[PDB]
């Protein structure tokens, strides 16, 4: 837990659904770069099971081809961290989440935080929310974040974002 914010009170049944990761940020350059880069990853929709884990189906660049992932994150005794499996075990961090609007998130690494760990600024529609970049923003002021992605909405509806 590097990341210093984090939901009360998160109804992981209420932020069901689609969404779209309109921004992205993570501390090392190299996560980042290339549609290939190890956590350019494009949220598409969340499913929390009635146990309480939370099914992300996520976009992602594997070779050629924008492939879609599901990756399951298991309910942990914090309701709003989430622990995906096992390279390393990886903590998801909900940060702040209107469930009708935008949810900021983080993953991050338990055995190296500081060099990798990224968070997104999912919204639900395809827009350009400013109140809610800026909620990232604010959030990422105090985390050591040295790549900043930006999408538009015409990419945000394209597959793995262009
Ligand atoms: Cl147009």
């Amino acid at each position: 837990l590097i990341v210093t914010q984090t939901m009360k009170g998160l109804d992981i049944q209420k932020v069901a659904g689609t969404w779209y990761s309109l921004a992205m940020a993570a501390s090392d350059i190299s996560l980042l770069d290339a549609q290939s880069a190890p956590l350019r990853v494009y949220v598409e929709e969340l499913k929390p099971t009635p146990e309480g884990d939370l099914e992300i189906l996520l976009q992602k660049w594997e070779n050629g081809e924008c492939a879609q992932k599901k990756i399951i994150a298991e309910k942990t005794k914090i309701p709003a961290v989430f622990k995906i499996d096992a390279l390393n075990e990886n903590k998801v961090l909900v940060l702040d989440t209107d469930y009708k609007k935008y949810l900021l998130f983080c993953m991050e690494n338990s055995a190296e935080p500081e060099q990798s760990l990224a968070c997104q600024c999912l919204v639900r529609t395809p827009e350009v929310d400013d109140e809610a970049l800026e909620k990232f923003d604010k959030a990422l002021k105090a985390l050591p974040m040295h790549i900043r992605l930006s999408f538009n909405p015409t990419q945000l509806e394209e597959q793995c974002h262009i």
